[PDB]
């Protein structure tokens, strides 16, 4: 890439008042114009979860995996992790439900050779896919960091990934989460469980913000070892971009 | 063709509590399926006012004159009707402050004859463009009916118009105002001004729901000759599709 990153330790303070470890890299205009709390840390690939679901929704409309915009996922009717899961859904309700099994079918039926081909094509993360087809993302080596995902959203934001624009337009529109006439956020939350206390797990943010003519990427992530403690993964970031005059 | 539409009088209840002439075209999943409070009003075509911005973006897009969804429309500075419009805008901004002299704009680089072309291909009212590129749809000859709306939305939303599905794609972006894991709405309001007592304005509200896996199209209009009225606009519409279960 072409980043520019300042570390700004200042923002350190929001996850030190709650005893939380992770980062937040926010991109104002172009990955051109960047800043974090923590260099090192933003540079560093976790696991992505359930933010896997952008390149993997993409993945499925460009295999023709996922027929197209319209597509309803159907509950075969057997019991689910979540019961928000347990209904027939669209793509977007899907992704922003996170329902898991409807990705994890996407996937087997898109193949690890494919898979593997558009990792690589989309530059996302170590592009280790080992782990099990339907649990590389969730249990097994594929890793990204907080600076990869800001590069990889404002490449979709962008239309400029290795898919068609129309599937890339197709998976923005279901990212959408707030709208209003001159404010308008797309954005993806993962989370990984609680580990353990010894290895913890990990909570994600990603997404972008329009606000008048300007648009600012960001990506948040922090080790989770308690449940309490996940509604941070939106306050933190949220407390930052209004510090910075996003939000506020 | 092929609309199927039932004539429902209860729904005239809430027309006839704040005393106004108005129609109510609502539909579940397609046009195979619609009631309005008023067969004769439905089919009458108006002047589309504000809600000509869904054509006019699309055809801009079609014609190379809108550049990409990412152009900025930069204000020189000079005064405009609405402060709302007194800065730059992106297009979804344009659209949702209804920014008329940015559209006007558009327009005129469109130019008469690809004007025509585009209301031909999408069956666009009356198709008449007469009185000059500066006034069809406002000065203008310009009408469509509340059935003729919903039919239109039902082919952006299914990406069926004769333009790229890209295209279409763009504007319904640019058309989301409410965002919720499983609620979406897309909806575009216009309002003519006041005219007289004898010859009331219009003021109009259309768009489309989704809920689950339903979409429910819809378009409402109202004669109006009184300014306070206008909030009337969103608030039948809401109470009709509230008193159908959809509002939720
Ligand atoms: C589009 O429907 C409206 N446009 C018009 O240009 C007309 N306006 O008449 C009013 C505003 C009453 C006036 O005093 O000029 C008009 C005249 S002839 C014709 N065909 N159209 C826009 N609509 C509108 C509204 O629907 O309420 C406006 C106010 N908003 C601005 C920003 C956000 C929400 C509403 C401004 S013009
Ligand atoms: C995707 O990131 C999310 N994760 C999972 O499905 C996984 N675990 O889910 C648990 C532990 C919450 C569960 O028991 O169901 C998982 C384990 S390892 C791995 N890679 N993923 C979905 N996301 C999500 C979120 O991102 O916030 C959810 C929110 N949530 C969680 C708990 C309680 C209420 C709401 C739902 S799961």
């Amino acid at each position: 890439g072409h980043m520019s990153i300042t570390e700004n330790t200042s923002w350190n303070k929001e996850f030190s008042a709650e005893a939380v470890n992770g980062v937040f890299v926010l991109c104002k205009s172009s990955s051109k114009s960047c800043a974090t709390n923590d260099l090192a840390r933003a540079s560093k690939e976790y696991l992505p979860a359930s933010t896997f679901k952008i390149p993997n929704a993409i993945i499925g409309l460009e295999t023709g995996v996922i027929k197209n915009e319209h597509q309803v996922f159907k509950w075969d009717g057997k019991p689910r992790a979540m019961k928000q899961w347990e209904r027939d859904l669209t793509l977007r309700g899907a992704i922003q439900v996170s329902a898991v099994p409807v990705f994890q079918q996407i996937t087997r039926e898109v193949g690890e050779v494919r898979m593997q081909k558009y990792l690589k094509k989309f530059s996302y993360g170590n592009q280790n896919i080992s782990g099990g087809i339907d649990k590389f993302w969730l249990e097994g080596q594929l890793r990204i960091s907080a600076v990869n995902q800001v590069e990889f959203l404002e490449s979709l934001y962008l239309n400029k990934l290795s898919a068609s624009k129309e599937n890339q337009l197709i998976v923005k529109e279901a990212l959408v989460t707030e709208a209003a006439p001159e404010y308008l956020v797309h954005s993806k939350t993962g989370f990984s469980g609680v580990g353990t206390e010894s290895n913890p797990g990990v909570a994600w943010w990603v997404g972008w913000v329009e606000k008048e003519t300007e648009v600012y990427f960001f990506a948040f992530n922090m080790d989770i070892d308690n449940e309490s403690k996940l509604p941070l993964r939106k306050s933190i970031p949220t407390k930052i971009m209004e510090s910075e005059g996003i939000i506020g």
